[PDB]
């Protein structure tokens, strides 16, 4: 019957411009609820760079490790806590003035893994935001540095738990429209020579101002994976740290997010420097270089708080390396790890020293 | 044929199902968008109380109200919002640009003539829970008559103001702290002031707990009422309200709340006490009192350690300016 088609196609045009309608308002409420949206995320982006600034955009702490299972007799030096921020510690030798310093934080013996890196887990949004952040793990060998980065499979550290706020971030980040992509390097730094991580072939690889921005670094011939998901990038740590077999090297590890906005055409990049510095200890039994880096590293830091102008970031390899992550609106933390023990007492002051100079910069 | 129009049915069933899915997509967009724009500004609001936290012990937020249903014919001057805690107003005529032409104040927040009741109050709320925390808190309205600031403290019977609400949440709290165990005590307290001479909201010529939460929301109707002014018989009195607490965990956690509506700023009799509160709150930011009967009075639930909130209520009108200037300069002052 040719009334029933005839029929069925006026009220398929009827259905067709309701629908049209009904769906053109839709188009409408979620444009507004876009913008609303973009603009809130961006005002609470600022909001959270302000209380970044007010907590200090160079924080340092104080990690004392528990002691070993396995070697005890070795009277810890006395310990006191004057509050969750000054600690002092005394050599059992029978008879300096004091020794007694402040930091942003103490984490005593029994701070946990997840304790530590709650004084972390701001940046990784901050990172996500577009900042720079160095996170660095300073302090003679065996006093903290790797397990506290790292961590252990039992317990892990910084670096494995960042990976996951990232992803989980990063995947709720998709519900506001950013595509988010992260660029995993690791690399070491021996003798103020640079070694990829991520392969064998010895290559010689240079700090190298980048294509649009004279400011930002570029290190030529290393290996740059672009992490395809949390099993790449799983794949890709574990990969790294089989290479890297020490504490006499700077071990860095870093993640770039670049933050891309379709509709919007908006772009964001930040970037997340995990460092697990070498031996601070000093020589005793030509480890030059060495004493030269973290002292540089130091000095940056140290340069960055009396907002010195000119600074010398090529003074160094790292210093180099990080100058981007160093910079103004960046943000950096500082881990310094110590042991309890008495024979570390003159080392363990060495270290500590870094929070009087730190602060002495008012 | 014609029966080929069953070729347009058929295009026809397409743009259907076409568009019904389509339909079908954006419900799901824009049910994510809502949900996600309502946990961003969540956060946002939070981040902002800690930084409000962070730095001083003193909030300072400004008030626009929106022309009255009744003032169509009221000239407004134009207001500039650069973001949510920085406005500016320019005067309606020329030569007003000819002097120092830029009006531009900065608060921690600034409420657009469309701000709800709700919104408003919202700021407010972190404060009232702190009470049960130890604090002192200190709530204030300031600006000339006809700004908003009784319509902020309390409000209308249809749109319940900032007294009413806290109330709601006060218990509400309390309701918590009840749970291993702890007692709360509601000292409510109502006065006011003159000419320096202190008054009664309660009787006539006295502090009473609350053991019923509509109990306290009726002494507070009570003194509403017994708050007979209808204009100028209000423009010199400092509508105070004390509501000091304690509990025990079932260690006397002590509180209060200072809510309170000033006299009139622009120009008139004494009013003193106004520019002594000034004087006496910039130089307590200054961080380093009875010659005003307001400040004495309340020269404790202020100072150290007591977490204080100011209303800077202004009107949009052109014939305003000058005092709309005035409050902003004081609250700026402050800033
Ligand atoms: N906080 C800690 N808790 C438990 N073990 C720790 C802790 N810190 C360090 N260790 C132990 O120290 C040894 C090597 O750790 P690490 O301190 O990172 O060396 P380094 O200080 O040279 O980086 C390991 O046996 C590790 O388990
Ligand atoms: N935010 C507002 N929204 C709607 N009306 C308001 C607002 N603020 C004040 N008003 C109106 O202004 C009039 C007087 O209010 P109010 O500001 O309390 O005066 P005063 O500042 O002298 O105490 C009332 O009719 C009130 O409804
Ligand atoms: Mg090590
Ligand atoms: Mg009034």
């Amino acid at each position: 019957m040719h009334a029933a088609l005839s029929t069925e196609v006026v009220h398929l045009r009827q259905r067709t411009e309701e629908l049209l309608r009904c769906n053109e308002q839709q188009a409408a409420e979620l444009e507004t609820c876009k913008e609303q949206l973009f603009q809130s995320n961006m005002e609470r982006k600022e909001l959270h760079n302000t209380v970044m600034d007010l907590r200090g955009n160079i924080r340092v702490f104080c990690r004392i490790r528990p002691p070993l299972e396995s070697e005890e007799n070795r009277m810890c030096c006395t310990w006191t806590y004057h509050d969750e921020s000054t600690v002092e510690l005394q050599s059992i030798d029978a008879q300096m003035g004091q020794q007694i310093f402040s930091f942003d934080q103490v984490f005593h013996p029994l701070s946990s893994q997840s304790d530590i890196f709650e004084m972390v887990s701001p940046l990784i949004q901050s990172a996500l935001d577009g900042y720079n952040i160095c996170i660095f793990a300073y302090g003679q060998t065996g006093s903290g540095k790797t397990y506290t980065m790292d961590g252990v499979p039992e317990s892990v550290g910084v670096i494995p738990r960042t990976v996951d706020l990232l992803f989980d971030s990063i995947r709720g980040y998709r519900n506001l429209g950013w595509e988010y992509e992260i660029k995993a390097t690791f690399l070491e730094i021996y003798n103020e020579v640079l070694y990829d991580l991520l392969s064998n072939e010895q290559k010689d690889m240079e700090i190298r101002m980048a294509k649009n921005n004279k400011n930002d670094i570029y290190v030529s011939n290393i290996t740059e994976e672009t992490v395809l998901d949390p099993n790449h990038l799983r794949h890709l740590m574990h990969t790294a740290k089989m290479n890297r077999a020490s504490s006499r090297s700077h071990a860095v590890t870093k993640l770039e997010l670049i933050g891309r906005h379709a509709e919007k055409q908006e772009i964001s990049v930040g970037s997340i420097n995990l460092v697990d510095l070498a031996g601070s200890e000093s020589p005793k039994t030509e480890t030059k270089n060495i004493k030269r880096s973290l002292s540089e590293l130091t000095n940056v830091i140290l340069a960055l708080l009396q907002k010195q102008d000119h600074i010398p970031y090529r003074n160094s390899k790292l210093t180099h390396l990080l100058m981007p992550s160093l910079g103004g609106n960046s943000k950096t933390l500082m881990f310094i790890n110590v042991s309890p023990f008495q024979d570390c007492f003159q080392e363990s002051v060495k270290s500590l020293r870094f929070a009087a100079s730190v602060n002495s910069c008012k």
